[PDB]
């Protein structure tokens, strides 16, 4: 009654983390999965390997194809700039043969009932899925507003093939909920999916280095009032530059509000202690869920959009690349549930007035937050039982057996 799924995550945070958050839901619903990864991408699957026994959860590690345009020993896009994705595509394209090989050396009672790979790797995964007559289901961590804008592009490339392949797969899973953007879910379903199969599953919630995760919780607890502090983070993988940061550090100081800000390193005077600074990894989910945070200053990634939404925080947009502008269009303009605080991928706001209206989001009852809360109620209803996404998780597992 339960399927065997072969998942193929795309090696970058934005794709990788929700992709695995999805494989948890597949397994929670009784499936057994095999995750194909590359040697240094194995750490990702550590937590998932713990929560599920070796009978139901299996790992297929293949050596990363060597590439002249990737520096040696790099296997994910955390490290390269975003413009270097097209070589990560060709590199992993070469993973095709070993997968084909591995699957052929298999008894047909071990061959999976469906492949759940990233849509970015659909071009060759779809070629595998056909050869072995397995259903290819694609995964994207972006909302359907972005997909509808992207697929409708006339010049799509170098993204064209993955968009065509995604359009030709069995169906497509995305990390959104239906009531948020039904117009665009149906756009994609009718206009860009040959078999009109689309599963909305979000918000894919996650399951459970410079400053420990516990000492930061004591810090936050040491702050009433509730929603006092602003969390400022652009994380993996968009990095800043030294002139831009001094504009932000200046904007942060003039505001006189408590903050946290995860990343000389810059600025040179850390010493004004209403806000804390974390080098490297930070426990974002726990920070944002915490009562004391009321605002997120984010590049407006979709994963951050849903994190911030679930965490019930004021969303301050500074879109820079990838889908950030599609999200800005949807969430700030079309939905008036955020507020745009930086213009451009290389914008600088004048620190002084940026400090002004960021502090005005320590009010914090700006009607942006009230708009986003009603959005969150609908997202929560979406994932709890009977909701669009929940029911979609069920039908997706159900359909892989077919
Ligand atoms: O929509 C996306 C997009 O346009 C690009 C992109 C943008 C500018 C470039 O110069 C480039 O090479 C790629 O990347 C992405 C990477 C993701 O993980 C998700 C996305 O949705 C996009």
């Amino acid at each position: 009654k339960k399927p065997h799924v072969l998942v193929i995550p795309f090696p970058q945070s934005g794709h990788m983390v929700p992709h695995l958050d999805l494989t948890h839901q597949i397994l929670l619903r009784g499936a057994t999965v095999t995750v194909l990864v590359t040697p240094k991408n194995s750490s990702y699957l550590d937590a998932l390997r713990s929560l599920h026994s070796p009978e139901h959860f299996k790992t297929l590690i293949l050596p990363f194809p060597s590439h002249p345009c990737i520096p040696s020993g790099v296997e994910s896009l955390q490290q390269l700039p975003l413009e270097a994705i097209v070589h990560m595509f060709d590199a992993l394209s070469r993973l095709h043969d070993p997968l084909v090989d591995f699957l052929s050396r298999q008894p047909p009672s071990d061959l999976p009932d469906a492949i759940l790979g990233s849509s970015f790797l659909s071009p060759w995964i779809n070629k595998v899925a056909d050869a072995f007559s397995i259903k290819s289901i694609s995964f994207l961590p972006i909302n359907a507003h972005s997909i509808s804008v992207m697929w409708a592009q006339e010049d799509r490339s170098f993204f064209n093939d993955l968009e065509t392949a995604t359009t030709e797969s069995y169906g497509l899973v995305i990390n959104s909920f239906y009531d948020l953007e039904p117009e665009f879910v149906e756009t994609v379903k009718t206009r860009f999916l040959n078999h009109h199969r689309i599963w909305t599953v979000g918000p894919l919630l996650p399951f459970k280095s410079s400053i420990p995760p516990a000492k930061v919780s004591a810090w936050l607890d040491s702050c009433p009032e509730d929603n006092s502090v602003v969390y400022v983070g652009f994380g993996s993988q968009i990095r800043l530059t030294a002139e831009q940061t001094a504009a932000l550090a200046a904007a942060l100081e003039k505001s006189s509000v408590r903050f946290i800000w995860a990343v000389p390193a810059g600025f040179e005077e850390r010493v004004k202690e209403k806000g804390l600074v974390i080098r490297g990894w930070a426990p974002q989910t726990m920070i944002l869920e915490h009562r004391a945070v009321g605002s997120y200053l984010t590049h407006l990634g979709w994963g951050s959009v849903l994190e911030g939404m679930v965490g019930g925080v004021m969303l301050l947009a500074w879109p820079m690349q990838a889908d950030h502008f599609f999200n800005t269009t949807l969430i700030v303009d079309k939905l008036r549930a955020a507020v745009r605080v930086g213009e451009n991928r290389d914008s600088v706001p004048d620190s002084d007035k940026l400090a002004r209206i960021l502090a005005e989001s320590a009010r914090e009852d700006l009607p942006e937050r009230v708009t986003l809360m009603k959005l969150r109620e609908k997202a929560m209803e979406a994932i709890k039982e009977g909701g669009s996404s929940y029911k979609n998780l069920d039908e997706l597992v159900a359909e892989m057996c077919l």
